[PDB]
C-alpha cells in the first residue's frame, strides 16, 4: 500500500542525454539514433537571446560550429536543421542505447517524469504535471535547458517535454519534441506571464477514486450530476472542465469501485461547496491534483516496464 | 528555481534488478557481479513464514531450487549463503552492468532513492527518508520485496535499503544490504508496530529555508529563540531535538537567506503552537521533514 509521487525509471532516457555547445552557450540534448534534439537558442549568445532572429542566426552556423558530447566523447555533427524551437543535429554515430520511442504532445493535467540534466549528465528525476496554464511546477536551474520529460509505456519511451525557460513566478515552460511550445510562451530572454492556473479536476477525481479503493470513502454522497452542469459549477471554483477523454480514462477506476463518474463528480462538487469540514482524504486536507487516473491505476496495480 | 522531491537517476540500479523465484514465492533480487542479493523469506512457504527457522530452512535447500531470471535469461545458481535477512545466491555469470557500488547503513533522517520493482522489472523511482522510528513512508505492493534504496555519489552507487515488509499502519520496513533490519522488526508474517514516529527537525528547518529561497515568507517572524528553549517546545510536539551539529549543517542555508538558524527555529516554534491555519508552504499543508539540508543546498544553491 501507500501512495507516492512516482517517476518512471529513467535508465532508457539517461543513455540518450548529451551535451550541446555553440561557442560558450551550452545545454542538454537528446540523442536518439543518429539525431540530437536540443533547444534552438543554443546558437545564441547571451545578448542574442534578448531579441533573436533564429533564421538569421542559424544561417551563419555550419555543422562544424556545433559541439555534441556524450560525456567527454565528441559526436561529429554532419547536418543541422531547425523545426520550430528545437534544433535537430544529425551526428556521425547512431546511439546504441536508443530505446523504442515516440514523440507525443501531452494534454494539460497529464503527468510525466522529468530527468533533470546539467552539462549532459542526469542529476535527478521527478514527476511533473502539465498545469492547465501550460506551465510546470518543476525544479530547474542554469544549464538545465534541453532536459526532457517523458512517460514510459512497456518498452516505449514517449517523449513529451523539453525545457526552455523559467517564468518570473518560478514556474517553468517548454516545448514538445517537435519544438512547439506548450502555451503562449516564446524562447526569448524576456519576462513572460502565464495565464491564471486552475485545479486539474480529472486528477482530483482520480485521487478520490484512489481514496475509495483504500477504504476512505466518507465523501461519497447520494447525489449525481450531468457533465455540463458539473463543468459549469467547477469553473466557478477555478477547476478545469472535464472532457470526454477525461470521463473515458476515469472508466477503469469507476468500474473498480462501482462508483459512476458522474456520481464522483457530484461528491467532488459538494467538497467544493461545503469544504472538508475538518476532515482529511488519504491523510491530506488538500485535494491533490497531480495524480492522473493512469498514475492511480499504475501505482495500485504495480505496472512495470 | 523551484523545489521538488527528487530521486537519483536509477539507470545504474535498473541494470542490477533480477527476479528470484523459490517454490511458489517470487520477489526481486539485486545482481552485483556474480552474486544475487534478495530477501531470505523467498525460501519460505505459507506455513514457514509464520515462525520461520531460517537456518533450518536454508540448509534444506539446493542450488537448483532457486530460479533466477535476468530479463529473458536464466542465471544458474552455483552457490547460496545467507547474511542475516539477506539471501545471497552466487551465479555462474557476472553482471556486466555492475556499477561501482558500496553497502552502507544510513542514519535516521537521511534520505535515499527507492527503485520500486515487481517480478525483477523496475516500476518507479521516488525519494524516501529513514524516519527516526526506522520505518519509511513508501509505496510498496505485493511482489515489491527485494526492491532496493540507494544514493549515488559521482559514479558510485551506495546501497542502503532492501524492502521486506509493510506494517499494519501502512508504513514500510526493511534491512540494509547486510541483512540487518532498520528498527525492531523481524521478517516473519506477523502484525508489528513501530516506536512513536517523531519528526526530523533539522529537515523541517531546511525545508523552511527552501521555501524562503523560493519566495515563501509568510511564516517568518521577528523573534529569536535559544537552542534549549526551542528543543523544549520541539520535544513537546514529538520533534527530534536539534543539536549544534544540525545548526552547523544548516549554515550555508542560513548565510544564503540571511536568516539565522535560531531565527528559523522561532518561526518553526510559532508554526507548532499556532498551526498553519489554512495556508500552505511550498504547496504542502503539513510541515515536511523528508528533505535533508544537503537536498536543499544541492537544489537551491544558485
Ligand atoms: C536554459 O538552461 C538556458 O539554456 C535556461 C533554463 C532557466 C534558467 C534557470 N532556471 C531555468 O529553468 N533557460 C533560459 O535561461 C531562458 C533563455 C532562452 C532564451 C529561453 N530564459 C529564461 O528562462 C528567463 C528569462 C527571463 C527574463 O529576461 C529578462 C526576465 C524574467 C524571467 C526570465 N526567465
Ligand atoms: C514482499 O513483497 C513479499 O516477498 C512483501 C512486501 C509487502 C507486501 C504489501 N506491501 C509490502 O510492502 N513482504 C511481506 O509480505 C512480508 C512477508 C515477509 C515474510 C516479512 N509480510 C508483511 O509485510 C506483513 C505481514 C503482516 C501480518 O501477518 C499476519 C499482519 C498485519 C500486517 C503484515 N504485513
Ligand atoms: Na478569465
Ligand atoms: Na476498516
Ligand atoms: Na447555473
Ligand atoms: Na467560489
Ligand atoms: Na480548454
Ligand atoms: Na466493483
Ligand atoms: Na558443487
Ligand atoms: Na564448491
Amino acid at each position: 500500500s501507500g501512495f507516492r509521487k512516482m517517476a518512471f525509471p529513467s535508465g532508457k532516457v539517461e543513455g540518450c542525454m548529451v551535451q550541446v555547445t555553440c561557442g560558450t552557450t551550452t545545454l542538454n540534448g537528446l540523442w536518439l539514433d543518429d539525431v540530437v534534439y536540443c533547444p534552438r537558442h543554443v546558437i545564441c549568445t547571451s545578448e542574442d537571446m534578448l531579441n533573436p532572429n533564429y533564421e538569421d542566426l542559424l544561417i551563419r552556423k555550419s555543422n562544424h560550429n556545433f559541439l555534441v558530447q556524450a560525456g567527454n566523447v565528441q559526436l561529429r555533427v554532419i547536418g543541422h536543421s531547425m523545426q520550430n524551437c528545437v534544433l535537430k543535429l544529425k551526428v556521425d554515430t547512431a546511439n546504441p542505447k536508443t530505446p523504442k520511442y515516440k514523440f507525443v504532445r501531452i494534454q494539460p493535467g497529464q503527468t510525466f517524469s522529468v530527468l533533470a540534466c546539467y552539462n549532459g549528465s542526469p542529476s535527478g528525476v521527478y514527476q511533473c504535471a502539465m498545469r492547465p496554464n501550460f506551465t510546470i511546477k518543476g525544479s530547474f536551474r542554469n544549464g538545465s535547458c534541453g532536459s526532457v520529460g517523458f512517460n514510459i509505456d512497456y518498452d516505449c519511451v514517449s517523449f513529451c517535454y523539453m525545457h526552455h525557460m523559467e517564468l518570473p513566478t518560478g514556474v517553468h515552460a517548454g516545448t514538445d519534441l517537435e519544438g512547439n511550445f506548450y502555451g503562449p510562451f516564446v524562447d526569448r530572454q524576456t519576462a513572460q506571464a502565464a495565464g491564471t492556473d486552475t485545479t486539474i479536476t480529472v486528477n482530483v477525481l482520480a485521487w478520490l477514486y484512489a481514496a475509495v479503493i483504500n477504504g476512505d470513502r466518507w465523501f461519497l454522497n447520494r447525489f449525481t450530476t450531468t457533465l455540463n452542469d458539473f463543468n459549469l459549477v467547477a469553473m466557478k471554483y477555478n477547476y478545469e472542465p472535464l472532457t470526454q477523454d477525461h470521463v473515458d480514462i476515469l472508466g477503469p477506476l469507476s468500474a473498480q469501485t462501482g462508483i459512476a463518474v458522474l456520481d464522483m463528480c457530484a461528491s467532488l462538487k459538494e467538497l467544493l461547496q461545503n469544504g472538508m469540514n475538518g476532515r482529511t482524504i488519504l491523510g491530506s486536507a488538500l485535494l491533490e491534483d497531480e495524480f492522473t487516473p493512469f498514475d492511480v491505476v499504475r501505482q495500485c496495480s504495480g505496472v512495470t516496464f
